[PDB]
């Protein structure tokens, strides 16, 4: 039973992501490359995917991992210590593909004799939802906007609703992404 509804951390504002949704960073739609990295990394990152996942407590793992970075970061003279994160509840549609089924796929058709993804980075993927191309600002809920100072420990969160939300009944696809 496929989610309706799955979750982004991302370091970009509401004013950016309730006007243009996520956007993909190009159009490499290889399913093995976006799990593994190689279509994410710097003079590489072309990937055709959005990554989201069905668990809201995981996509608050990520952001505080990020938070702690600019903690670390600050303490080493590397930025100003001030983090924002955000968490956006998003409506999940036929546009959205399971990342493990798509694993098994991809593997089913090329195999895994050179690409393999170990058990307990498939396990998390379970929950990994990739959304080919984009995320329409209409299926963006609402955010949950995370301050937090590293200098003083000291936190705040706060709730926004998008107007621009659509509401549909719909949920992710039940089939794998194929190329
Ligand atoms: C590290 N950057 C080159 C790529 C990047 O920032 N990726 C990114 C950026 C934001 C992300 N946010 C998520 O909620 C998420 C959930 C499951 C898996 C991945 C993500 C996720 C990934």
């Amino acid at each position: 039973d496929p989610p309706a509804t799955v979750y982004r951390y991302d370091s970009r504002p509401p004013e950016d992501v309730f006007q243009n949704g996520f956007t993909a960073w190009g159009n490499n739609d290889n399913v093995l490359e976006h799990l593994t990295g190689r279509s994410s990394q710097v003079g590489s990152s072309n990937s055709a995917f959005v990554s989201t996942s069905s668990s809201r407590r995981y996509t608050e793992v990520y952001l505080e991992h990020r938070m702690q970075e600019a903690v670390e970061a600050e303490r080493a003279g590397r930025g100003t210590g001030h983090f924002i994160g955000y968490i956006y509840e998003v409506r999940a549609d036929n546009n959205f593909y399971g990342a493990a089924s798509s694993y098994f796929e991809y593997v089913d058709t090329y195999g895994d004799n050179a690409g393999r993804i170990l058990a307990g980075a498939l396990a998390t993927y379970q929950s990994e939802y990739l959304a080919h191309r984009r995320i329409p600002p209409e299926n963006i809920r609402r955010v949950t906007r995370v301050y937090h100072n590293g200098i003083t420990g000291e936190t705040t969160t706060t709730e926004y609703s998008n107007a621009r939300y659509v509401s549909q009944q719909t949920r992710a696809n039940p089939n794998p992404y194929t190329s």
